[PDB]
């Protein structure tokens, strides 16, 4: 692949991983609304490093 | 949803986070959401150029 696709699948990466951190942290303190932002974000991080993946050096 | 628009997706999200942790004084939860925001930067970037 590219030089950005590979930026975009670590970032996705880190994002993913960052985001678990929040859903932890959030969590501890109960923070059901923050929690759920991460979640979502989480999951766009996920899908954004699958899409990439799945077409990765296709273009 | 594009790549470009799942990165424009975070990095929305990162910044409410970032605005309601504030709120809350969840000093270590702001900074994270604030370097997720920056990352998605990132990747809103490369998807830009691609
Ligand atoms: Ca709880
Ligand atoms: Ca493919
Ligand atoms: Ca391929
Ligand atoms: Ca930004």
């Amino acid at each position: 692949g590219t030089k950005q696709e590979k930026t975009i699948l670590n970032m996705a990466r880190f994002i993913r991983s960052q985001a678990l951190t929040i859903l932890e942290k959030a969590n501890e303190l109960d923070a059901d609304e923050i929690a759920d932002i991460a979640e979502s974000i989480h999951d766009h991080a996920d899908e954004i490093y699958r899409s990439a993946l799945a077409r990765f050096g296709d273009d």
